[PDB]
């Protein structure tokens, strides 16, 4: 009857992305799917709960495991605190699972042909994959209050000789100073997590460094992923005709807008940081972004939304007002969640399934049904009527019918 | 009868750019105009051989005469020392020069109609203003050899006890550090020239910042500009209904990518290296951006072109194959350089040049003689053919045409006389 679609670790979420998971669940994936689920409610009150152990308690679960699709989650701060009455401001939750598990998030826009992109020459998404660890987000920053000396300062374990470099002697008044760091098994694990997205993919890899102008600390970076390439992939990206190559991060985002997509590009933490809003308005909305974990071991792999919880219309929805959430993101990371299951289990019946409903995704909104973000990327948002769109759950209902259909023409050979 | 141009700064270049620059000059600059030339070499042999005095030498000759205009040169790394076989890694001669004069470095688009754009809402131009000082041009980095400890200290003047900060220790392998910083009074003079630069335009001005992770770093250059706006100059923009307004750097990528144009962005050091090309880009092409680095004095600039010297043209070149590099930038240097020697020494003759040459640039490329990265915006690069552009020597052979002409009929008009 269903196809088996073997062990998935499943992470239920908050506020709209939590209705719209148990949507894609009842009408797009438990009809056809049946799965060794492995469920964990990692609702921000259930943290609350357990502690936030139900959070660590999925990671591992996706470490046996090897696939987990997770929903998007409440990030704690003071006013989530309040409005939920927390025992603690937990940590977020993809943080928590991404350090647990080691691996680099990739990010990539769903694109159907109808939705304009704000530039022009984009055909194929371009996947950044995001270094989470080190640089400014664990960088130690200070006020200078007045003239004096900054030093950075080397201590080695085995007690040998001591090494100190001055920064900075401010002579006339005062400034600010920062010291940051990374780690090499992080750039190892880093290098080896880009690697295995390119050649699953079958696009070539770009690393963008300032190594001219960081000799030492950026220069690390482009030393660790070439020795990496050398030694352990080059021949599997010659068979497949893609490369890997270095840029220079200026040259790298200008080459981005210049290209027509279909790459990936490996970028620091601040560089694949600050950009990823400005990709997912580039390509449409946030609610084409779809995002997956990947492990340094190519077998390990966590998919899941880009955006968030979409709390604005999760309110609208509480007060009975019509929400047009996107939901595929949401449907995505099951798809590439399952995609994955099935390629590590030669499942060709479900690689089959999460392809038709990737197929089935695309194809009902480049058919003119789609939400109201889309609509408005067409038309502007100013001049969206009610007609141009459907509502949360009336796209839900659309989606369902069309995959009902293409699984039922798809049974008929 | 050659146009007095007066003491300029020279700096040659590298590569593909250094190749250029020699045709701008024997072409388009020493045939009308007789300078009180400074030349330096700042070519990548030339630095290793003075062991880069030269470049310490370059700028403080910007110091004295208070016009520059500097070819793109190699900053080298582990792959750069193998192929010349240099003494060292020396240091980009950019960040050198920048940091001995300091200020804002201007960056802006050169414009011409029959180019379409990769982002078609920029309507209007878009000036980057970008910190020349600090930050990562001037920070100190290292390798992590093992375990360990790395630290940040400050020993202040007044004899008081240090402030040690841990910045990492090291457990099980090792890694990178580094340290960098910022100066009070260069901000303060970067957030000067910002509203300036704005209120000179008529435009809005924004600066991006990373304050929340850079709580105490980022939050000094967002507190500065706050300051200086709110005590200096924010009834002025409200009386030309401009503002100012900081951003969070995630935030004023994506407005700005969504926007019209038309506002001054004011970028610390490394976000403003990344917005020049990648705003050279959305209208066009790298080769169609000017740079001036304005000091905080307003009378010595360094002006030259915001791309590299495009090492990948050049190794085309190397193999004799024709190339098509846009030298427009590179132009844009010198007659940007030109016309602030021309205020300064009150020039009229020499201000005509400088923008006549400018003029003759953009009307060349509107009448559809182009490289072919100009030619690639109009038919999109898998569409070009041979026939739709001139290689690097025929678009300067075409502009020299239009010069020479250009600047006849200037010596026979009435304002000449
Ligand atoms: N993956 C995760 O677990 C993440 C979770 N979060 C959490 O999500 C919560 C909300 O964060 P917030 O800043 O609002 O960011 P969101 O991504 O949730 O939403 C911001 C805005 O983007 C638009 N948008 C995003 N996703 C969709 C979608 N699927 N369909 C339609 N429009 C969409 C909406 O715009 P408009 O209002 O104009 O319609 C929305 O108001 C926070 O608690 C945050 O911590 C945040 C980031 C990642
Ligand atoms: N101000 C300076 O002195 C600078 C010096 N450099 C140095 O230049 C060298 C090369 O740097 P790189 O990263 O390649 O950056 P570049 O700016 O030199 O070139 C990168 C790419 O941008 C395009 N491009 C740039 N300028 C032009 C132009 N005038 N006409 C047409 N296309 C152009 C080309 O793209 P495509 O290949 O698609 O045709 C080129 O390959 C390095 O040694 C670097 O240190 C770099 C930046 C600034
Ligand atoms: O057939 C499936 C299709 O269903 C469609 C969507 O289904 C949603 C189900 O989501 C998953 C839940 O299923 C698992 C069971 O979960 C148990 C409860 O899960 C918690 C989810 O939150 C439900 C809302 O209750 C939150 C409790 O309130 C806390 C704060 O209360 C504030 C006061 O309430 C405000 C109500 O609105 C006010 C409007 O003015
Ligand atoms: C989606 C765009 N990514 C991107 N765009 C910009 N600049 C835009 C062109 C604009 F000027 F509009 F803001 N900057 C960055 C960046 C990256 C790393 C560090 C910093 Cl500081 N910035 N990334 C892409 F790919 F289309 F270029």
């Amino acid at each position: 009857k269903k196809i088996s679609g073997g062990s998935v670790v499943e992470m239920q979420g908050d506020e709209m992305t939590r209705i719209i998971w148990e949507l894609i669940k009842e009408k797009l994936i438990f009809p056809y799917v049946e799965l060794d689920l492995h469920s964990y409610d990692l609702g921000i009150e259930n943290r609350d709960a357990t502690n936030d152990q139900v959070t660590k308690d999925a990671a591992e679960a996706i470490k046996k495991h090897n696939v987990g699709v997770k929903c998007a989650t409440i990030t704690p701060d003071e006013k989530r605190v309040e409005e939920f009455k927390l025992k603690q401001m937990w940590k977020s939750p993809n943080g928590t699972i991404r350090n647990i598990l080691g691996g680099t998030v990739f990010r990539e826009a769903i694109i159907c042909k109808n939705i304009p992109r704000l530039v022009s020459g984009w055909v194929k998404p371009i996947i950044i994959g995001h270094h989470a660890y080190g640089d400014q987000y664990r960088a130690t920053d200070f006020v200078v209050p007045g003239p004096g000396k900054v030093e950075i300062t080397y201590t080695p374990s085995d007690g040998t000789q001591k090494v100190t470099y001055l920064v900075h002697n401010f002579e006339e008044g005062g400034g600010v100073a920062m010291g940051m760091y990374n780690q090499d098994k992080s750039i190892e694990d880093f290098a080896h997590s880009s690697f295995q997205m390119a050649l699953s993919k079958g696009w070539p890899l770009y690393l963008s460094t300032k190594n001219t102008i960081l000799k030492k600390y950026d220069g690390r970076f482009k030393d660790i992923f070439q020795e990496i390439y050398d030694k352990q992939y080059k021949s599997q990206f010659e068979a497949q005709k893609i490369w890997y190559e270095h840029r220079l991060i200026d040259d790298m985002v200008a080459q981005a807008m210049k290209s027509e997509g279909g790459f990936i590009w490996a970028c620091k933490n601040y560089d694949g940081d600050v950009q990823s809003d400005s990709v997912a308005q580039g390509y449409g909305s946030l609610g084409m972004m779809t995002s997956v974990l990947v492990c340094p071991d190519g077998k390990t792999v966590e998919a899941e939304a880009a955006h968030g919880t979409v709390t604005r219309h999760y309110r609208m929805y509480q007060k009975g007002q019509e929400t047009s959430t996107n939901p595929i993101a949401s449907i995505f990371a099951w798809t590439r969640g399952l995609a994955h299951r099935a390629k590590l289990d030669n499942n060709k019946e479900l690689a089959f399934f999460a392809n038709a409903l990737e197929e089935v995704s695309i194809e009902t909104i480049e058919a003119g049904f789609m939400t109201k973000d889309l609509a408005a990327c067409i038309k502007g948002l100013p001049n969206v009527q009610r007609s141009d769109y459907l509502n949360t759950f009336e796209f839900m209902d659309k989606l369902g019918e069309n995959l009902k259909i293409k699984l039922a023409q798809a049974k008929l050979s």
